[PDB]
């Protein structure tokens, strides 16, 4: 059977991490209606047995056929090519749109200076995707269909949403009509609530990365 290794909520160890990348192939288990048993593991007391088969501590980690897989691409990647139905192969033009807002979004989430322009860096990244939105067909960004890129791009506007909500009381400003609707598109998407983070857990992440020592 189909096994994955994801984080574990900081400070409530049995309840589902924040680790965006796990999510991502949460998300594609989902979509691809497929079983699978979830381990969630505390990335402070990581089990030995994890360290066995992830030796680098890190997590996602998907069981397939014998071997423990890591990589979130890999193992996203591994699924499409052997359970092809339903498709979520996304078109190779539009496979790398919004692939920086993640971490212009780390960046200001972090920023002290306010005059470092980070804030402007995430915008430019914002726009790119209000560009892509605005002017292909929808809902998703291939069209009718969700497809890797959203699976891929959902937890982390959902970071985005949540933490720069708490930290910073920020919001994707209410120029990009576009960002909002596929924001609310994904989020209520089937398959993301079933593996979504509570918000809880997002700022329960996030709260020692932001300012740390």
């Amino acid at each position: 059977a189909l096994e994955i290794c994801v984080k574990a909520a900081v400070g409530a160890p049995d309840h589902l991490g924040d680790c965006p990348f796990s999510q991502r192939a949460l998300l594609t288990l989902e979509e691809k209606s497929l079983t699978y048993k979830i381990h969630l593991i505390n990335l402070s007391d990581k089990p030995q047995w994890f360290l066995d088969i992830s030796p680098q501590g890190k997590v996602p980690v998907l069981k397939i056929d014998d071997k423990w897989v890591t990589d979130s691409d890999v193992i996203v990647g591994i699924l499409e090519e052997k359970y092809p139905d339903p498709p979520l192969k996304t078109p190779a033009e539009f496979a790398s749109v919004g692939s920086n807002i993640f971490g212009t979004f780390g960046t200001f989430l972090k920023s002290k200076d306010s005059n470092d322009g980070s804030e402007h860096a995430l915008l430019v990244e914002l726009e790119a995707l209000e560009n892509h939105l605005k002017s292909h067909d929808g809902p998703f960004i291939a069209g009718e269909r969700v497809s890797a890129v959203d699976l891929s791009l959902a937890p982390k506007l959902y970071h985005l949403q949540v933490a720069l909500g708490h930290f910073k009381s920020w919001s994707v400003p209410e120029s990009f009509p576009h960002v909002h609707n596929y924001m609310k598109t994904l989020f209520s998407l089937d398959s993301f609530e079933k593996t979504k983070t509570e918000e809880k857990y997002v700022i329960s992440g996030w709260a020692p990365k932001v300012n740390p020592v």
